[PDB]
């Protein structure tokens, strides 16, 4: 089966909102074929396999996500599935080429440790740099919020790609802190 785009958050205007491309019918179907001849448009897609639904964004012209969502899956496209360019299993990474009609985030320079996490309802939530791959919540949400936020933006203030969206540090159902994969991360696995 392959990873369908069912969706996208939309980061263009003043308010961040989700719209819904595919149905579950629609999605169940574009898998078996992996032929899908949606318009593509945006960063951040919202992406189902028949089990689970998370999120891919495109940064330097691939669209990532987590490994846990989409395993070694192709990735349906007009002319047909389409083979995943990267697949780091120890990164929790895999990505293809971002599709035609989709504009990638640009890489943050700015070092900023105010970064916002994007989640497949649209929210921006903030999120304070610890180190390279974690952030701590400044204000928690439960686990059961950023479900499905998976392969999602970390972006900067100036609204950069930070990273990767991946884990959640789970206290009692309630996350304190978020995992991800750094920028740098990505093009490390770009370079070599
Ligand atoms: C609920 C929002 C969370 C973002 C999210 N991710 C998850 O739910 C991932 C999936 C799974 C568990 N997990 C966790 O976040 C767990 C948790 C909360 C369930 C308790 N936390 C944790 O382990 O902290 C530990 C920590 C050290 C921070 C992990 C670092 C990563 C370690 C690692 C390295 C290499 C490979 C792999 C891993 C972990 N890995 C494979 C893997 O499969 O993890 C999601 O929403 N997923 S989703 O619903 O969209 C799903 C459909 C895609
Ligand atoms: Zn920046």
């Amino acid at each position: 089966g392959s990873v369908v785009i069912v969706g996208r958050i939309n980061l263009s205007g003043d308010t961040a909102y989700a719209q819904q491309t595919r149905g579950e019918e629609g999605c169940q179907e574009t898998s078996q074929t992996g032929r899908d001849k949606n318009q593509v448009e945006g960063e951040v897609q919202i992406v189902s396999t028949a089990t689970q639904t998370f999120l891919a964004t495109s940064i330097n012209g691939v669209l990532w996500t987590v490994y846990h969502g989409a395993g070694t899956r192709t990735i349906a496209s007009p002319k047909g599935p389409v083979t995943q360019m990267y697949t780091n299993v120890d990164k929790d990474l895999v990505g293809w080429q971002a599709p035609q009609g989709s504009r990638s985030l640009t890489p943050c320079t700015c070092g900023s440790s105010d970064l916002y996490l994007v989640t497949r309802h649209a929210d921006v939530i903030p999120v304070r740099r610890r180190g390279d791959s974690r952030g701590s919540l400044l204000s928690p949400r439960p686990i059961s919020y950023l479900k499905g936020s998976a392969g999602g933006p970390l972006l900067c203030p100036a609204g950069h790609a930070v990273g990767i969206f991946k884990a959640a540090v789970s206290t009692r159902g309630v996350a304190k802190a978020v995992d991800f994969i750094p920028v740098e991360s990505l093009e490390t696995t770009m370079r070599s």
